[PDB]
C-alpha cells in the first residue's frame, strides 16, 4: 500500500545516482569524522582497500561515493544498492573503489567493510539505507547468498547493521549487532573542473 | 625550447587532467600529497597541504595545474595548483593552493589552501627537474617584483619540502631539502 520513501541529502534533496555524496557523521569535534578510503597496515591488497571514518572532524573531509540501485534510477529507503567511492583512480585500482564486506576477522569478531567488490552482479555486496532511530540514516549490509542459491526457496530477509570497530587506533567500518553508525549524505560537486 | 613536465607514464602533463603528487620513495618514506587540516586552524574547510606518513594508507588527493600563460605545462613556468575534487560551495577556494604567512613555531611558510587562481594575489609555483629522480615544486613569490621591480634577484623561488607539524608531514618552504615528487595520472572509470 505505501510507496517507498526517498533518501535525502543534507540539503533535503532526494539522492541521485548521478550525484556524489560524502558520508558524514552526526558527531562533532573529536567524535565527528567522515567515511574515507584507507588501508590497514596488514592488508595484502595492491590498492587502498579499507572503509574507515576519520578519528575527528579536524582533518580531511570524506571520500565521495555514488549509490547504484540494484534496479531503477531512484534511491529509496530500504532499497538494495551498491556503494562505490566516486573518485579518479589508476586502472588497476578501479575495483578498489567498490564497497564489499570482507571475511570474518578473528581478532575483532566481525566482518570489516572493504573495497575490491563488483557492481550489479550476483557476487556484489548490496547495502540498504534506512532511517535511524536518532538522526540521519544507517547503512545495512544484506547478504543475498541464500537468495541467489535458491531464488525463493524461503526468504530470510537478514541484513546486518554497519557500525565502527577500533582497529589499530582507527575507526574501521564493520558489521555490528548494536549501535549502528548514524550517517548523513553531503552532496559535493566540482566547481569549474 | 620549453620542456614539458611528464607524468609517471611518460605523457606530458595536461591542464585538463588530474594527478596525484606522489613520492619517489617506497614504504615508510613514501606518502602522497593530500588535503588535510591542522588543529588550531580556524578555517571553515580543510586548509592544509600535507603528505601521508607512509605509502601504506590512503592515496593522495588529485590536483590540476593551471599555467599562468598558455595551454601547456612546462618546466620552470609559473602556474597555480588546485586540488581537483568535488566540494561544497563554501570550500571551493579551499581547494586552491596558497603559501601562508611565516609560522612562528617553524620559522617558515606552510602550504595551505584558500587561494586564488590567475590573479596578482595568487600563489604561483613552478615545476622543475630535481637533482635526483623526479621533480621539485618551487614557490615563486611576486612580492619583490611588485614592491621593488629593479631590486636584485626578484625572481627568487623557494623550494617546497616538508616540515613535521603535530606528528604529520606538512608541505612547506624548505629551500635546501626539497621534496622529490612524481605526477601520477588518475581519471574516472565510470564503466
Ligand atoms: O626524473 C624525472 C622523470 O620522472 C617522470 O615520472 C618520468 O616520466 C620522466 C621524468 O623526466
Amino acid at each position: 500500500s505505501p510507496l517507498p520513501k526517498p533518501v535525502l541529502d543534507t540539503n533535503g534533496k532526494k539522492l541521485n545516482p548521478n550525484s556524489s555524496y560524502r558520508i558524514i557523521s552526526t558527531f562533532w569535534g573529536a567524535l565527528g569524522g567522515d567515511v574515507y578510503l584507507g588501508k590497514s597496515p596488514n592488508s595484502d591488497a595492491p590498492c587502498p582497500d579499507g572503509v574507515f571514518r576519520y578519528n575527528s572532524d579536524v582533518g580531511p573531509s570524506g571520500t565521495p561515493v555514488r549509490f547504484i540501485p540494484l534496479s531503477g534510477a531512484n534511491i529509496f529507503e530500504d532499497q538494495l544498492l551498491n556503494i562505490q567511492f566516486n573518485i579518479p583512480t589508476v586502472k588497476l585500482c578501479v575495483s578498489y573503489t567498490i564497497w564489499k564486506v570482507g571475511n570474518i576477522n578473528a581478532h575483532l569478531r566481525t566482518m570489516l567493510l572493504e573495497t575490491g567488490g563488483t557492481i550489479g552482479q550476483a557476487d556484489s555486496s548490496y547495502f540498504k539505507i534506512v532511517k535511524s532511530s536518532k538522526f540521519g540514516y544507517n547503512l545495512l549490509y544484506c547478504p543475498l547468498t541464500r537468495h541467489f542459491l535458491c531464488p525463493f526457496c524461503r526468504d530470510d530477509n537478514f541484513c546486518a547493521k554497519v557500525g565502527v570497530v577500533i582497529q589499530n587506533g582507527k575507526r574501521r567500518l564493520a558489521l555490528v549487532n548494536e549501535n549502528p553508525l548514524d550517517v548523513l549524505f553531503q552532496e559535493v560537486h566540482h566547481h569549474h573542473h
